């Protein structure tokens, strides 16, 4: 049986009115463009051989309002301020963005996930579901071109921003900021060698997305334990300990499903101590519980 | 090494724009407004019990322009004209819609891809992306209320829409028509045991998702073959048949790769044979050459 159940992003109409792209020399990235400000990653102003290592303080006062070319479709937006904003630039425009949505800047926490409007040249190119890891990065898909990019959440008529993209570790994954401009983990906007933790898994997603194969039908991977036993078991396996806060978050699926949650942590450890649901070969951790029922 | 290549979906702020509630009696779903027409699913005229069997051209007769409240958010649109087009309505209104973008309708081919807009009560959802079954399915995530929901492809400034959500299968899957209201398949819109023919694997995206494979890092899964045995093993394990034609599309990636179409072709006679990549323990035929592409 097809269950459906899937990554969704939010609709994404309400962000892509507030992209815009900021070109200084022969950089090109994306900003954001919200009331009369213009945000986007700093190291728009480096060259090539700056991103290296970029003494931003250095490369900024070499900078004017006029160094910066911000382009809303047709429309040229006249930089009339700018100023350093932790790792972003924030260039104060004439022209109040019209399409500027509810909005609010909002630093997630390990664990919860938001929609990236990807996008290229100021233009929106595709929309995805992301979570942000236990270590600080995000798994995403992002080329050349695609830094200020942003993740949002939407409740309501409201934007919460909460992702601005500035690089790609080593690995692969991602790394940036939220809107105030202070990045999520240990990272630093430049181009050397960083290492992100280890990734733990994020536990309270997985038993969230075990819950919603049962909702949808699965079964064949229901023994019961405590919580202490466990987290003997999740430290082996690189899972994040449950705590009881993260047993009441599950309570609402956990009465659905007349699953105890402990129960499901067996079913996991047996999983992880033996080794489809939902389609997938392993276990989905970038579901949270809220993303489980909305889609409900 | 996280490749990021995942689905994407358009972003969907030019359809949007276009999505009202449509209700009808007691029964309620999402309708697309463009220009001064609004399309919505048929079997909103349906009761609980006419959905079993319904007379479409009968309980027509027994609905008036002033049946059928159509609600743009705060908005409501008088509807100065209705008529049934194949397994839609074609409701006129007094109001044409500002939003309506540069649009097309398209009925699409087994194996393409499109986004799907999830709406419920005239409000968007969420977004994700899909595709047309050889089986003329589709496996969407929909609930109750999203009938009216609309798949579509974005090219530059323009909306090519094609699909229209009508319908569930016992196995979970999910039946639609395109903009003219014609069914996809040979499914039609009354709530009785229907089935899907047995679904094959779309060739052509495993291939080019292979190839993606390949571009990201991973080879562990590449001996060649020919164009004949490699459809004798297709035709054994439920693949559609590989053309030249399928051949000359995956040409760019080829080259790309510098890997030739028939010893991709090997790989996966192997895999099929004997039985990860990017992620999956299995074999993605959701993504087509084409996005392979844009997405690098
Ligand atoms: C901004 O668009 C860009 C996005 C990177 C490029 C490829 N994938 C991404 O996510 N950011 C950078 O180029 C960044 C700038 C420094 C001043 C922090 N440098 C960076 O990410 O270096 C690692 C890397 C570059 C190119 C390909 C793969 C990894
Ligand atoms: C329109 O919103 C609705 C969408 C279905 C409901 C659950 N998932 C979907 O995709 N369409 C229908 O309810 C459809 C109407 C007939 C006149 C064609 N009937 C239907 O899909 O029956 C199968 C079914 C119903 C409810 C749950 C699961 C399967």
């Amino acid at each position: 049986h097809h269950s459906g159940f899937r990554k969704m992003a939010f609709p994404s109409g309400k962000v892509e009115g507030c992209m815009v792209q900021v070109t200084c020399g022969t950089t090109t990235l994306n900003g954001l463009w919200l009331d009369d400000t213009v945000y986007c990653p700093r190291h728009v102003i480096c060259t090539a051989e700056d991103m290296l290592n970029p003494n931003y303080e250095d490369l900024l006062i070499r900078k004017s309002n006029h160094s910066f070319l911000v382009q809303a479709g047709n429309v040229q937006l006249r930089v009339i301020g700018h100023s350093m904003q932790n790792c972003l630039l924030r260039l104060k425009v004439d022209t109040s963005n019209p399409k500027t949505p509810k909005y609010k800047f909002v630093r997630i926490q390990p664990g919860q996930t938001f929609s990236v409007l990807a996008c290229y040249n100021g233009s929106p190119s595709g929309v995805y579901q992301c979570a942000m890891r236990p270590n600080h990065t995000i798994k995403g898909s992002f080329l050349n071109g695609s830094c200020g990019s942003v993740g949002f959440n939407i409740d309501y008529d409201c934007v919460s921003f909460c992702y601005m993209h500035h690089m790609e570790l080593p690995t692969g994954v991602h790394a940036g900021t939220d809107l105030e401009g202070k990045f999520y983990g240990p990272f630093v906007d430049r181009q050397t060698a960083q290492a992100a933790g280890t990734d733990t898994t994020i536990t309270l997603n997985v038993l969230a997305w075990l819950y919603a194969a049962v909702i949808n039908g699965d079964r064949w991977f229901l023994f019961t334990t405590t919580l202490n036993d466990f987290n003997l078991v999740a430290m082996k396996y690189n899972y994040e300990p449950l705590t009881q806060d993260h047993v009441d978050i599950l309570g609402p699926l956990s009465a659905q499903t007349g699953i105890a949650v402990l129960d499901m942590c067996a079913a996991l450890k047996e999983l992880l101590q033996n080794g489809t649901i939902l389609g997938s070969t392993i276990l989905e951790d970038e579901f949270t519980p809220f993303d489980v029922v909305r889609q409900c």
